């Protein structure tokens, strides 16, 4: 049974039993809380064929994450259209004070990432092979306030598997391109530790569509999902940030027209 | 509708039939499988397992002194260090003795939870969270042990627990018991009716020991869920007592030892 199916089952499941609820916009959203997904990464790829996925900017955000960056210029001039301290400052330097986008943060805060990576490759038995990231916009607003997602990563035999949480998911545009760009970090983290990539699971908790993507995700839903695509890693890579978009190449991805949603 | 029960079931027999065998922290072994969740309504019912019998007592008492906050392990029978407890009402303040005064130091967090839910019920930050305090000095900004998410739907309150390892065996039975009175009691302060207690692991245990324990209980059909009643009004977290709470109908199979 094809892992996509989940995700079609899921946004039928909040079709159907959703509710109606607003959001921090004013616009209306479907709502179901708590669901999770896991979806194979052993010799294929979780880019979604129900639509095309914008594979470019998932590996460009990525990698723009992993360097640590917190300017929307190094993101923009790849093609993919101050940002503060983003997801990517908090992987690379967790807790360290924000300054500029181009102030020197060397070895200031706690590595998240390679951290994660040392410890599979310390204790692969470990339970607690975790990295978190905030919504920016929560820091200013309490004290010790929530995290927005966390990863787990898991060791099991030979195989790297990740589960990661959100408090809550856009489940119409920013769920298949979070799939890929996890799924895509797992990859990279199994290979730079000499295992094979295992599943990623996806958990939620406010799990939601915007009414103004009901329709598209309605049509989408009569579509039958193609095999899944592979990943190819074209070079041996030791350092996470010795990783670059020509190292990856997506194989026999063939998937249904591009949906446009707002 | 299916069984509740039958989810923890069916986890068991997965974990026994596709489990792969591990060490944990101590010389025991494990069967484990990474990822799991299962859904316990907590309309007109209470999920307290009735596969075997599970010690509602302890449930119950250790919760309110989680929820009083203390860190005296003599306070519960019939110091522990900066326990689930402390970490709940007193979050981020520097723990020293356990008869000292900790009132407003760190972040009430379950106070926080309560006053969210009533601020605004949409929001998608109701969150708490627990730290294994050995992992306090292992590491600079090490991760937490639990979370809990909670979220209202209409006047419905649901939470989920996200534990990034769980014994199936004897810690899983009681943490649903144990989250979903949670639930229950903040449901009451805030006027809300419980909803659904989500449970979602990372890695899913259980102890070789266990197994042939397990498969007994495998054996047995789940009985109809137990209620509970909540005994009079009750206005503030801190103001419950364990008299306050009746377990109603609980007709469960005999206990089953396991450690
Ligand atoms: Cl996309
Ligand atoms: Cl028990
Ligand atoms: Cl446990």
């Amino acid at each position: 049974p094809h892992g996509e199916l989940q995700y079609l089952g899921q946004i039928q499941h909040i079709l159907r039993c959703g509710v109606r609820k607003d959001d921090r916009t004013g616009t209306g959203t479907l709502s179901v809380f708590g669901m999770q997904a896991r979806y194979s990464l052993r010799d294929e790829f979780p880019l979604l064929t129900t639509k095309r996925v914008f594979w470019k900017g998932v590996l460009e955000e990525l990698l723009w994450f992993i360097k640590g960056s917190t300017n929307a210029k190094e993101l923009s001039s790849k093609g993919v259209k101050d940002l503060g301290p983003v997801y990517g400052f908090q992987w690379r330097h967790f807790g360290a004070e924000y300054r500029d986008m181009e102030s020197d943060y060397s070895g200031q805060g706690v590595d998240q990432l390679q951290r994660v990576i040392d410890t599979i490759k310390t204790n692969p038995d470990d339970r607690r092979i975790i990295m978190c990231a905030w919504n920016p916009r929560d820091l200013p607003l309490m004290a010790l306030p929530p995290c927005h997602a966390l990863c787990q990563f898991c060791v099991v035999n030979s195989e790297l598997s990740c589960q990661l949480y959100q408090r809550s998911g856009d489940m119409g545009l920013g769920v298949p391109f979070n799939i890929a760009s996890y799924a895509l970090l797992t990859y990279m983290i199994a290979h730079i530790t000499g295992l094979k990539p295992g599943d990623f699971i996806h958990t939620l908790g406010d799990a939601h569509i915007y009414l103004n993507h009901i329709e598209p995700l309605k049509i989408q839903l009569q579509r039958e999902p193609r095999p899944f695509p592979k990943l190819r890693i074209l070079r041996k890579v030791e350092k996470i940030d010795d990783f670059k978009a020509e190292d990856f190449q997506i194989e026999g991805y063939n998937p249904h027209p591009t949906i446009k949603m707002e």
